[PDB]
């Protein structure tokens, strides 16, 4: 059981942020694994992967995601100069986080069609301070708990619909939640 902040475990990086509320258990296991378990959350979210990423990375995750309520599983990261916030969305819970966001596009990758969408954060926390920035949205069909995501199929068709990416910063597989319960036990490579 760890306190929020970022490091390295096992060979892997890792991340843990919550504002504060309460509900969480983030534990850091042997090797690429982790396990999220929380009741009547706040906002948080917590992972493993790499610092930096880099744009043709295959991640592969196994594991189980049983959330109850507002939370997303996604390969999760960002870009520098540009800044850019962005997600591979896996699966995810009550709500749909490209609700109300414009899409971009459609990519069939690892088994799945997955829709693209832009959003804009507006005077937000990022990794350099408080920013306005977009973010990238890959959201998944076909939703699943395992499996592998050849990012570069998501960085380029980004791309390709003008959505482009700058230096890349930190890359996860990430639980993140809003005021929510769940529990997840994931293991990345």
């Amino acid at each position: 059981t760890i306190q929020p902040g970022t490091g390295y475990n096992n060979g892997y990086f890792y991340s843990y942020w919550n504002d504060g509320h309460g509900g969480v258990t983030y534990t850091n296991g042997p090797g690429g694994q982790f396990s999220v378990n929380w009741s009547n959350s706040g906002n948080f979210v917590g992972g493993k992967g790499w610092q930096p990423g880099t744009k043709n990375k295959v991640i592969n995750f196994s594991g189980s995601y049983n959330p109850n309520g507002n939370s997303y599983l996604s390969v999760y990261g960002w870009s520098r100069n540009p800044l850019i916030e962005y997600y591979i969305v896996e699966n995810f819970g009550t709500y749909n986080p490209s609700t109300g966001a414009t899409k971009l596009g459609e990519v069939t990758s690892d088994g799945s069609v997955y829709d693209i969408y832009r959003t804009q954060r507006v005077n937000q926390p990022s990794i350099i301070g408080t920013a306005t920035f977009y973010q990238y949205w890959s959201v998944r069909r076909n939703h699943r708990s395992s499996g592998s995501v050849n990012t570069a199929n998501h960085f380029n068709a980004w791309a390709q619909q003008g959505l482009t990416l700058g230096t890349m910063d930190y890359q996860i597989v990430a639980v993140e939640g809003y005021f929510s319960s769940g529990s997840a036990s994931i293991t990345v490579s």
